[PDB]
């Protein structure tokens, strides 16, 4: 899966030498991921040795950050050089509706090394309540994986892309492995656009 050259925005974050989380590139200097990812320090390896390796400077966790507002912005020590290999992903101008067809590309963390893409369906943030009674559906996306798909292919903080735009950051709901019946829980990115844009000081 995952045609070559697709996912130019895909970021893998490492703590020390070890893989920690996945992220999105929202600006030439800025990577977005889940707040549960930062222990600090991290460093970004971006694009689809290596393509471009950047160290992170500023870690801005969402101020209202079982994960309520699971989002953090990591500023790269130097801007990436933009190109077909590596570009930012467009931020949402609108919110994705239940029933839309989206995508997630993972490396298979949680148990040659490729990106695999899978289609995903936006459930309603009510259907989300039947698997996790007591989840506050808040600003979130329950994303249904097609059946026979192992949710654990994905990574933490990996993007959910709908209609070429970024609608979500993987927060929780990946486990258990081995079944697609349970939906993953993503932070709804179109709800945070005021904070994201202003931390980038694009305002």
């Amino acid at each position: 899966p995952c045609a070559r050259g697709s996912q130019p925005w895909q970021v893998s974050l490492f703590n020390g030498l070890s893989f920690h989380c996945a992220g999105v590139l929202v600006d030439q200097s800025w990577v977005l991921t889940a707040a549960h990812c930062g222990n600090k320090p991290l460093w970004a390896r971006v694009g689809d040795q290596g393509e471009q390796l950047r160290r992170t400077t500023r870690s801005v966790v969402h101020p209202k950050y079982t994960d309520e507002h699971d989002l953090m912005l990591l500023k790269l020590a130097r801007p990436v050089v933009l190109g077909p290999r590596v570009r930012a992903l467009q931020l949402p101008y609108r919110c994705a509706q239940p029933g839309d067809q989206c995508q997630v590309a993972g490396w298979g963390t949680t148990a040659n090394k490729g990106l695999t893409c899978s289609s995903i369906t936006i459930l309603s943030p009510k259907e989300c309540e039947v698997f996790y009674p007591g989840v506050v559906t808040n600003n979130m996306i329950c994303a249904g994986l097609d059946r026979g798909q192992d949710p654990c292919q994905s990574d933490s903080g990996g993007p959910l892309v709908c209609d070429e735009t970024l609608q979500g950051i993987l927060s929780w709901g990946v486990y258990p492995c081995g079944s697609a019946q349970h939906p993953a829980v993503y932070t709804q990115i179109c709800k945070y656009m005021s904070w994201i844009n202003k931390v980038i000081r694009s305002n």
